[PDB]
């Protein structure tokens, strides 16, 4: 049972801009994730402070970053609090309509690709590297939930038979064949230290076989 959904058109055309705009300094992407990573752990840090039955889906607040060369996917995975089907279908939670109203009026502005995370849409940064996004997700309050969307204008939602995360979100990049840099451990280490070096949750780099 696949539920399949346009965009709203100012996402669809924040999207095209992310992916036919020429721009060398793609490695952002990955700093926009791990953020967006840490906005949802600060949530359920938060939540639980008042209420400690919240991580009784679990007790650890982290990230990890997997690469899988035979795949060719790079996989941001965090255990915060994750989002229910709602959300996803409502831009992963965000104000993305009117993020992108501000952001595009930064960019003719004088602003770059790089400041997106500043409108609350560096969600779809992930479209710099990613022909494919696969965001898989369980919050305390609905069931684990798969959307995807490879652009184009539509996206899809369904229910996850995949395996049980207990809480929290995985960002699934199925990369761009010219951008599996992204994939080697130096390349991956050197970006987390240059954008990602104060962010206060572990970050583990999953090495592979
Ligand atoms: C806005 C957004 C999109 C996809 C995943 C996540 C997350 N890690 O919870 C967020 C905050």
């Amino acid at each position: 049972e696949v539920e399949t959904f346009a965009f709203q058109a100012e996402i669809a055309q924040l999207m095209s801009l992310i992916i036919n705009t020429f721009y060398s300094n793609k490695e952002i992407f990955l700093r926009e994730l791990i953020s967006n990573s840490s906005d949802a752990l600060d949530k359920i840090r938060y939540e639980s402070l008042t209420d400690p039955s919240k991580l009784d889906s679990g007790k650890e607040l982290h990230i990890n970053l997997i690469p899988n060369k035979q795949d060719r996917t790079l996989t941001i995975v965090d255990t915060g609090i994750g989002m229910t089907k709602a959300d996803l279908i409502n831009n992963l939670g965000t104000i993305a309509k009117s993020g992108t109203k501000a952001f595009m009026e930064a960019l003719q502005a004088g602003a770059d690709i790089s400041m997106i995370g500043q409108f609350g849409v560096g969600f779809y940064s992930a479209y710099l590297v990613a022909e494919k996004v696969t965001v898989i997700t369980k919050h305390n309050d609905d069931e684990q939930y798969a959307w995807e969307s490879s652009a184009g204008g539509s996206f899809t939602v369904r229910t996850d038979t995949g395996e049980p995360m207990g809480r929290g979100t995985k960002v699934i990049l199925h990369l761009k064949e010219d951008q599996t840099e992204y994939l080697e451990e130096r390349r991956i280490k050197e970006i987390v230290k240059k954008h990602s070096q104060f962010i206060g949750y572990p970050i583990t780099l999953f090495v592979e076989k």
